[PDB]
């Protein structure tokens, strides 16, 4: 409903951001009754994730066409944590019980975070306002086990504080275990604070032990005009293979300020973020400590028909030096409920620590860049709001191993050409969301296909209520991709086909405290893959309730 702040830290109407922008709310996750992140963002437009088979396996999110390390995740507006060590987000071990909300917004955005954001960002919000007890739980294939406690009290006027915990089993497999906690403290309707805290203990099944915990710290000012945050945070995880242990701990602080100005806004910050590993983490010998401190410029402007936003950054990093990224973006709306929109950005990625130190590293790298051009078209017709961009990003000094003297350097070249179509509307009762991708993601030099990347997605929402009952069909074709064969070498290139899956979900409320509802995923239980080799999931039942006071 409306309200985004991912796009500059700051909340805005999602009218008013021009690049395009999904949110998604706990409301969407129970309904959908996702049992991991990956299964919420495989919904939605421009996404791709690949997976080593089920729940808990390592993924890869490739968000229009590109590498799995160009896109930005956030956990409450901080990079995520557990994407450190490698430099390539995956979300198969972060907790589905802690997402309350979130918010994507594709093409590049380094003006406004810096590294990691190409494709577009994720922002995971873990912050509810919801005040009450909940008990919940599940059961289905794969003796599967949810148990899951909530609530979000007043200690008087001004405070709040959210306790959850959840208990999360899967057999042949995955578990995992979460404890969250926050402290909302008002000390004038204007000034805020608040302390939260949460962390997670997985186990993988070769036997995997992730463990990560996370602080943050803030005070935020809200006026009639201005707005501040000061955000601080630390986030300690730990990953344990066996004897292999990687562990990161990454600091960050962040001041931001936001004024409205005409009809429009004018903002600007300063960012600081340090990361430090352990001696043999990332298959590197010595610890390291990276340091990065970016400072950048936002600004939305509305004059008569027209929209302008922007954003402009320089980031200092303890290893490459100085990097500026920028981006602009007009838009037109030349009818009423009609609007074309055009914009261009850069955005970068930062060496990993691997490439740049491991057994393999060149210390001299200087970031991945990537230069985009989308245009779009939006509209509101006949009930139905809709919108289509095409889009081309350039990526350039892409960090490669080179086999002759065994180290990399930046060399290669990408260009992806994609299109991206959506609406929603409804008919009756009957309410569609609905999008379609096309990505033609190529090495730019050679000219082939990137690998691992579905070149067609369509996918398909269909919600409605009728007896109380509250039904949900989600439909999504995965394309045709390439991949490697690694079970011969020399490794070939093998072409997966195209498949079709189906989920049906329903709720009921019994009573208006307890609701019961049902899920068969993979409806018509389809063999397939989104990596040669590794087998998914099959048709799987859950069953789950929530009781409310
Ligand atoms: C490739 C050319 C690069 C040129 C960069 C120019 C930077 C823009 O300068 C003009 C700024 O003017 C608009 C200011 O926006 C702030 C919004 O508040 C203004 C209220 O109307
Ligand atoms: C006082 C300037 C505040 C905004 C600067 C951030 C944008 C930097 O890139 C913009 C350069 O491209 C041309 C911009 O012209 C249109 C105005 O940009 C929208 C901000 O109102
Ligand atoms: C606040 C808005 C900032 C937008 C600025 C973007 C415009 C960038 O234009 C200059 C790009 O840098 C050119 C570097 O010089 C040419 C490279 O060749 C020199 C050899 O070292
Ligand atoms: C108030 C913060 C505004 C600072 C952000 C501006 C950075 C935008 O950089 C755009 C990249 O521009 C390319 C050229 O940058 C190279 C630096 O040149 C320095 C000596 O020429
Ligand atoms: C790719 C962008 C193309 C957008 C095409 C829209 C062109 C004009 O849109 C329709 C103009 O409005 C007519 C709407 O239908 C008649 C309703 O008239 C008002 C009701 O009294
Ligand atoms: C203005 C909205 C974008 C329209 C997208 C669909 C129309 C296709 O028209 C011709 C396509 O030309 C072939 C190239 O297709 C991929 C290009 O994607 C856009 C990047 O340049
Ligand atoms: C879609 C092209 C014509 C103008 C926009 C119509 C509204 C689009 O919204 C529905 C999107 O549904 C998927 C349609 O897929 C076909 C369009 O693909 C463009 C291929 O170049
Ligand atoms: S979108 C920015 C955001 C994340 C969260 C920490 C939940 N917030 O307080 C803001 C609005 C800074
Ligand atoms: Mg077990
Ligand atoms: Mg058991
Ligand atoms: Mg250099
Ligand atoms: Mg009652």
């Amino acid at each position: 409903d409306t309200l985004v702040c991912t796009a500059n830290r700051f909340e805005q109407p999602r009218s008013t951001v021009l690049a395009p922008t999904t949110v998604v709310t706990r409301q969407d996750i129970d309904r959908w009754q996702s049992t991991s992140v990956n299964d919420v963002l495989r919904r939605l437009p421009g996404v791709d994730i690949t997976q080593n088979g089920g729940s808990g396996q390592l993924s890869s999110i490739f968000i229009r066409g590109t590498n799995a390390s160009h896109v930005l995740v956030l956990i409450d507006g901080v990079r995520l944590n557990l994407a450190g060590v490698s430099g390539s987000a995956d979300l198969s071990q972060f907790p589905i019980a802690l997402v309350q909300r979130v918010e994507y917004i594709r093409g590049p955005r380094s003006a406004v975070y810096g590294s990691d954001a190409i494709g577009g960002v994720v922002n995971i919000i873990t912050t509810r306002d919801e005040p009450g007890t909940e008990i919940s739980a599940g059961w289905g294939s794969n003796s599967y086990q949810n148990y899951d406690v909530s609530t979000q009290q007043q200690l008087g006027d001004k405070t709040r504080v959210t306790l959850l915990g959840d208990y999360a089993h899967t057999h042949g497999g995955f578990l995992s275990k979460t404890l969250y906690g926050a402290l909302e403290h008002n000390f004038t309707d204007a000034w805020s604070g608040f302390v939260r805290g949460y962390g997670y203990d997985n186990r993988t099944n070769d036997t995997r032990k992730l463990y990560s915990q996370s602080w943050d710290a803030g005070l935020r000012y809200n006026g009639e005009l201005i707005k501040s945050q000061l955000i601080t945070s630390y986030s300690h995880s730990k990953d344990y293979n066996y004897a292999t242990l990687d562990e990161m701990k990454q600091y960050t602080v962040q001041w931001a300020n936001n004024v409205i100005v005409g009809h429009g806004s004018i903002g600007a910050g300063v960012d600081w973020q340090k990361q430090t590993t352990t001696p043999g983490t990332g298959y590197v010998e010595d610890g390291y400590d990276q340091r990065n401190t970016g400072i950048y410029l936002t600004g939305l402007q509305q004059v008569g028909d027209f929209t302008f936003e922007g954003a402009a950054r320089s980031d200092d990093n303890s290893q490459f030096g100085r990097h500026g990224t920028w981006q602009t973006s007009a838009g037109w709306e030349f009818i009423e409920g009609y609007r074309f929109i055009a914009s261009y950005g850069t955005s970068y990625k930062a060496p990993n620590l691997g490439q740049l130190y491991g057994f393999y590293g060149n210390p001299n790298l200087d970031p991945e860049k990537s230069k985009q051009w989308e245009g779009a078209f939006e509209g509101l017709t006949a009930g139905v709001n809709w919108r289509i961009s095409g889009y081309r990003n350039d990526v350039s000094d892409l960090i490669d191993y080179d086999d002759h003297t065994l180290k990399y350097y930046n060399e290669g070249k990408a260009r992806i050409k994609g299109v991206e179509a959506t609406a929603n509307f409804d008919t009756g009762p009957l309410t569609h969301t609905v999008s379609y991708d096309y990505v033609d993601a190529r090495n730019a030099i050679t000219d082939t296909p990137l690998l691992r990347r579905a070149k067609q997605q369509v996918k398909y929402q269909l919600d409605w209520q009728l007896y109380d009952f509250d039904w949900g069909i989600t439909y999504q074709y995965l394309g045709t991709r390439y991949d490697k064969d690694y079970s011969s070498y020399p490794y070939q290139t093998v072409k997966m086909g195209g498949v079709s899956l189906w989920d049906l979900a329903v709720a009921y409320p019994v009573t208006s405290h307890l609701t019961v509802r049902g899920k068969i995923a993979n409806l018509f239980d389809k063999d397939y893959e989104t990596v040669y080799g590794y087998q998914t999931a099959g048709r799987e039942y859950t069953l789950s309730g929530s009781y409310t006071f």
